[PDB]
């Protein structure tokens, strides 16, 4: 069957009809604007040692460097005892580091009963599901393995001794979420992107010939959740080419792109009640007093709103919508409200995800043989059969080879499995996503009358048997 | 790579070294004592219509004859809107009926929001997982179509007019979950079963071979629902042959086989806080004045209990624990309870389904075919190109071939699946059963030194593209 | 001040000039038929335990006798712990009844949080509101109380084992549900009525001479929800007498007092969409084939049809309407159906319970010099001394006289207050009625010219403070 | 019977053993710190014009002052209308004022169908219920007045045109709701209140009187909203005499008064999940990155924490708990959540009232005498009486009397009543507060064992009959 080359490709989830699309609708942060990697996560991990010290903590984590070869998307943080816990689609544990010590065998079921968690219970457990966790889940490892091996500081099951006082890896993680809060809405961080574009934020023209091309067949719109001052910026820089869509072409306005240009979306709640319907005054950047009702006229740019409303504006309806993002949504309205977009998740891991799955065959050969030669000493026997035959050297061989496959994805895994299971993140995927690929740009390669065909998922006794 | 026979196999949703059980725990009802179809979904399909009427429904309930080519096993029951709801893992509705006429197309959002559901309200949506539950859905499925096609029955969207008298689907439903109810607990099922056990329960040399390999390699148990009056009816007859284990061999009563035999299990609350710890006098099959608990001497029969008394009377850990059984349990105590058993789960749907699978290949290959050719259409296309290519006519010999395929399984279609898209039940299934075949029997094919490796579940992006 | 003496009086919750009152509207069921009392309500009683009987039930619930002592309207029965509730307006326990024994003090909120009930959850909590609810009230009582202490009946926290059954208090309910369902739609409930109606309904000729005067005044209509079978023989035997409305003068037929009758009315749906308009033909008591509607030429029998109907083939507005009855609605569709009637809301239990509030004088007196005294031990008092004078003694004859006072009134007590607190059915009654009396028929000692002054409710800082 | 003198007295809906007190808590804001009035609320209100102003509002708002004797407190806005509507227990309304015109009559009922709004439409209508509601209730009538009677306005029924632009009352709210939000929590409001005290704060050796008196028979603490560095200040102020407790005296700091301190409790989150329990650094006012756990030592002081957090510092339990405060909570988790508190809720504007209650007793007299003069005329009356008397002059009397007596609590009339009928606010008074006054400070003149006894409220058939 003919294939798109790997880098290329949007992956199918649910199949999905492309001539049926009218309105693409755009995430910004991390969606279009594609913050520069491990840069843009080092930018925030410092502000955010930076915001610590400044509240109190140590002068040691001043030496903290952000490493972007530990943290896998998706971990849960257990305020209770410390840990970042990868965990599959139902709760089991796959991996549990406590800072960076990887807690491997039967000590894990001592602190975790059945090696399983709960996951809806969200006043212990927090899932680091974002690209923006990422320096935050490296951040939380750093503070436990620091207090856990400074003498001055003395380590329990919940937290840590200095004296009279204990702080709690619930209290810990508190302050570690309200740092990043803080940086993201009161800090630097914006400010220190803005004034360095180059160094942070990805640049290439196949986002205006992309756009451009969409805006033919259909309606283009922005839903960001950054105010107009930051999406301005941002989007002037990623359309600063010296050409239009095509080289030659002149250039024009990004805003040109968008038939409809929203911020301050405030989503998830976009996606419910919403917010009042505001429109800001391009020149201020605030808020005008009065609101534009009517028409879809270009030169206007809303504030707020709900997802209703953008789909009132364009004249559409839920599945005439293709949402295209970073971000992975829940359906708690989904039985109720009538309306429900489809969506392209970008995942970003997914282009070196796919250099592993090329560029190292030879781990996943070499396992395919030691499955092979498993197969084969069992061959002539049945449960007649009492021959034990020694397979230890072969079972320890396995380990050793799914630990390297698993370590080419970085000291936390795969971000859609460990070893043989699926994580709970790659559930959420196959839930929320229609479409993936590691860039939404990879719809260029597609013709708009593309029919997206969802890809089989097999269960064992699908798998393993033939036709 | 070398594979036993289709129907003998055993699948892995998570790998299993048999050599590390210790212990085979076995449910009765539908895994050893394997009730024959349509024969006994008919017996109790007749008893329950007979109760329903001996309470005031009308005499037209008599003229039903059990079907077993509508029901699949896991549907949900809306009693809202009385619909027989297929869903798909995450609350997608695939399939609904309400009563015979299945409900296609955009007439569904018309009842459901996003052709979705809420299935978290366990007011409103009643799920059939259970072998038992085959009659009360086919059941379900009758009465609803006969009140809306019978003239002097008013249809309402919540129910029908029975003259004065407003019937609620929900109300309704509840009259068949309770005679469904009282027919198990209270009617003669159970004797018009013993009375006749060569018509309803299968009978296999298999067994008592099977069972007592196990117990050279481990211990044993039983740990069944129903009660020893019951259970010495059926395991005696099951063990009803002119000898023993093997051929020539003589023949030993049931209970030899077991070194802890459990009634009045109570599950699931068995699981959790379970019941006291009874003795049964095996003589009048009624409860001893109390229980000589102690050492494990076979002979005692117990009633109720706890899966930790279990435990605790074999001198062993849950990892050590095989539990054999046909019911899908969900992992409510896991978090807590520190032991945890490992699962074979018996789904008998499977070996009609594996027939499907392989001698209905002319389908699967030419939908295949059709998507090739479809991935050819599309070739040399991209965002650039403008050619809309049509492809309806293929894309509607898709829709009637995955139909046709759809329909090998029954009118409610595959257990497993409907089309392309996973059903709730077998994501069930995958969150449950370390092991599944379609019947327990198949362990027989395998040498409890095996290495049960699981099946690698692949992500579109993995599934299709290569090494 | 003068008042007109206490059982003839009209009570006044909002003020309301009569002389405004164009059109008055009749229920029948409990307002112009009031049925005898206890020998109605132990009809229905023993029709349903007859119903429940031929369903499974055991034999014993045929010794059950209704006991009028024991049901106060407007209860709230609990299907999750079997238990019905006196809460106070928003939600307070009053009074907690396991079958007959009474949950008093502090084991009441071992099974209530606060001593408090969400009563929003109509999936667990079931108010009994109506005149009809007073047989299944105390029927609800006598089943949790009988299996609580029948030995061959376990009780569970949320029901009771039935040998190998489980009965819920929830199934068990929705069983009398069901029952009380059937009796009053299906069953001889009506016909054993209409049979012997000199044993359950009164009779007065103050009836017709009331119904006489107010068609002097205004148009007069009946909207009820029986059928014009059960209507006709009703109202023929209330309009019985050998005079028409004074004595000497001619019998004419109950018809002649409506300018339009309404049967089949389905309330409440009545008040919202409501049913297509059709016309019965009084002859056979069946439907006609058509509805000739048009003027209000009195002859025509409707059936069916909406508030929005009945005002519009009267020519008046709602506040023209004042609606006369024995059902508390609730204000649903008060916010946008532009059409509200006044009401009149016929309290039975008001004729007995005046009798209280005056032959009972001695204890409200002796509460007061409990309450003088009480507050003459603490004269002299404040915050500075620390005097601990002991009043448990006084403070426990408190309790005896308001126990002994809400005693007066039955073992649920006052409809309308627990000692001190009011019910919830005293503030569904403040929200709903206009006015209220023991009958309707009050109002034929008042005016037509009458101006219904409502009265003022004072909040403790205006009862308790002096001008 | 004696009572306290009307202004010392503490107002009692439910029974309350004072004895049976074990702790003291305390609301901050409007509770101990009383701020002064009308400064206090100008206050607010300026700085609120002004950042209206500066985010785009018309200059004229600068012209605004305001006026203490316009808003009542628990009045509704409307978006949808811009109106502030005073209701009823139940959605009835009493007012509807649009800016300051003052809709009478008829003209209401265009607007609102059965002059009735569903109160629970919160994404419709705003409860004002707090003391700090009080300016933004003022200012959303001045916005609305202004804007209406604006010659460069055009008024429509949802908002005003201005051209292209369209400002709805929506919209103009959320201006209302972000500006005041951003004046306490970001402006100067903290900043000039601490800086003029004497000019907002009321200060009285009453307060550290009685709070001394209560730390001899059971524990104090203090749950408050503001943070640290407020709470120092405003409690110092409020302690800032030349003697402690009483005359003489040492004088002790604030911190001295209370078992426990809370600050940042974010009410009403606190009675739920909360947040994590944190600890002040009584030196820097900011957050310690410990937290000191385990017994209860005076000089720590806590941020952050739930209910039960306290109640185990505390060592109490709910029902051993009075809250003292001027907030009205909900009981959306009094079903589940174990325990509750008792309440003593405080009520300013109760001052005025009982002056309006015993000033003008002429009026409150007047009316009784309409009312005998009244029952007089129809007296010798009944429904065969046709006369119809002249009450016209009376009914207008009566009208002009209420008005004047509801005028002399201000434009918009009691807090707990309009003319007859009570308020939305008075019922949620009874719900909530089980003891309630003008300040908190009348408790000086109780005993700690004084059993308070709660009010008899009246149905019109009890306050209306004599036994
Ligand atoms: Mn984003
Ligand atoms: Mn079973
Ligand atoms: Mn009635
Ligand atoms: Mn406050």
């Amino acid at each position: 069957k003919y294939r798109r080359e790997a880098y290329h490709r949007v992956f199918v989830n649910r199949s999905l009809a492309m001539e049926k699309i009218k309105c693409f609708g755009f995430n910004m942060d991390y969606t279009l604007a594609v913050y520069k990697s491990p840069e843009y996560e080092s930018l925030g991990f410092e502000l955010t040692v930076e915001r610590l010290v400044s509240i109190g903590y140590p002068q040691e984590l001043l030496s903290f460097a952000y490493d972007s070869t530990f943290p896998t998307r998706g971990l849960v943080f257990d305020t209770l005892y410390g840990n970042l816990l990868k965990v599959d689609a139902y709760g089991n544990l796959l991996v549990c580091a406590h800072g960076f010590n990887f807690i491997r065998g039967p000590e894990t079921r001592e602190q975790y009963p059945n090696k399983f968690i709960q996951r809806d219970d969200t006043e212990r457990f927090y899932i680091l599901n974002t690209l923006f966790n990422l320096p935050e889940t490296y951040l939380l490892a750093c503070l436990v393995d620091f207090f856990t091996n400074c003498p001055r500081y003395t380590s329990c099951e919940t937290g840590f001794k200095d004296g009279d006082l204990f702080m709690s890896y619930r209290s810990m993680f508190q302050d570690v979420r309200d740092a990043v809060d803080w940086v993201h809405y009161k800090g630097s961080l914006k400010e220190k992107t803005v004034e360095n574009l180059e160094k942070y934020v990805v640049k290439d023209g196949k986002l205006p010939l992309l756009l451009s091309r969409m805006k033919e067949v259909g309606k283009v719109f922005l839903a960001t959740n950054s105010d107009y001052k930051y999406t301005d910026k941002i989007m002037t820089y990623l359309f600063d080419f010296p050409h239009g869509p095509k080289p030659g072409s002149s250039h024009r306005p990004w805003q040109s792109y968008f038939d409809l240009i929203l911020v301050d979306a405030r989503k998830p709640l976009f996606f419910g009640e919403g917010t009042v319907l505001r429109q800001v005054d391009t020149k201020t950047g605030k808020l005008k007093i009065g609101t534009y009702t009517g028409p879809l006229q270009h030169g206007i740019v809303y504030s707020g709103g709900s997802s209703d409303t953008i789909c009132d504006l364009l004249g559409a309806k839920g599945k005439d919508i293709l949402y295209i993002g970073d971000h992975i949504f829940g359906d708690i309205l989904k039985s109720k409200k009538r309306q429900g977009w489809q969506t392209f998740l970008v995942i970003p891991e997914l282009a070196q995800e796919l250099h592993v799955w090329t560029d190292k065959s030879s781990l996943f050969e070499e396992l395919q043989s030691l499955d092979i030669f498993l197969a084969e000493l069992y061959k002539h026997l049945d449960s007649s059969s009492n021959e034990r035959p020694d397979i230890s050297s072969i079972q320890r061989r396995i380990k050793k080879v799914t630990h390297d496959m698993d370590m080419c994805y970085g000291m936390m895994g795969s971000l859609f499995r460990s070893g043989s299971r699926q994580t709970l993140f790659a559930s959420q995927v196959m839930r929320y996503a229609d479409l993936y690929a590691a860039s939404f740009i990879n719809l260029l390669y597609y013709p708009f009358s593309y029919l997206f065909r969802a890809a089989h998922v097999l269960m064992p006794h699908e798998s393993t048997v033939e036709h």
